[PDB]
């Protein structure tokens, strides 16, 4: 997250660090045994890391469990990013508690303008690099789909939403894809993809929750 605050340790109960030996995506947690990501983070041997703060010291409200399977969404295309959402299941059910929570999917989509929080371990400047390692937080609009277009021309499909600032300077970042973009307490977006980071004109580009809730809940019902 590029120009953002630090969120206060546990303030974002549902968000996850995925780790293959080292923190490599967000994920969202949505009920005690199934985590939401893009479909771009995924990998095999994944260990899912609940009530996290500083991802490199231990602080006492960490679970750590290991995925049993994964499942990319039957249309991901890797080339485009549409239908860039994976589902992950955990070996075991995490211990809900007031710091390790589900996050609610959202029963309608979200419109332009409303506000968001987006949340991540990834990369805090726009050039260079500098990785925190406390959680990062960014209040974020959503923006209009015809702005969208405008700012990615032919790439934004029905499955995308944007949101951020045109003029830059606040943004996420790679190490913060896959996790999540909470809108009046629902998940209405995945960390996806963008032109670099908070660059003008190129905002934020996020996974539309909405258009996936039929699939999502399927999926859980049967896995
Ligand atoms: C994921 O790691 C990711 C998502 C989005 C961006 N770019 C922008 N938000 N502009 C980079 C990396
Ligand atoms: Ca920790």
């Amino acid at each position: 997250i590029v120009g953002g605050y630090t969120c206060g340790a546990n303030t974002v109960p549902y968000q996850v660090s995925l780790n293959s030996g080292y923190h490599f995506c967000g994920g969202s947690l949505i009920n005690s045994q199934w985590v939401v990501s893009a479909a771009h983070c995924y990998k095999s041997g994944i260990q899912v890391r609940l009530g996290e703060d500083n991802i490199n010291v231990v602080e006492g409200n960490e679970q750590f469990i290991s995925a049993s399977k994964s499942i990319v969404h039957p249309s991901y295309n890797s080339n485009t990013l549409n239908n860039d959402i994976m589902l992950i299941k955990l070996k075991s059910a995490a211990s809900l508690n007031s710091r390790v929570a589900s996050i609610s999917l959202p029963t309608s989509c979200a419109s332009a303008g409303t506000q968001c929080l987006i949340s991540g371990w990834g990369n805090t400047k726009s050039s260079g690099t500098s990785y925190p390692d406390v959680l990062k937080c960014l209040k974020a609009p959503i923006l209009s789909d015809s702005s969208c277009k405008s700012a990615y021309p032919g790439q934004i499909t029905s499955n995308m939403f944007c949101a951020g600032y045109l003029e830059g300077g606040k943004d996420s970042c790679q190490g913060d894809s896959g996790g999540p973009v909470v809108c009046s307490g629902k998940l209405q977006g995945i960390v996806s993809w963008g032109s670099g980071c908070a660059q003008k004109n190129k905002p934020g580009v996020y996974t539309k929750v909405c258009n996936y809730v039929s699939w999502i809940k399927q999926t859980i019902a049967s896995n």
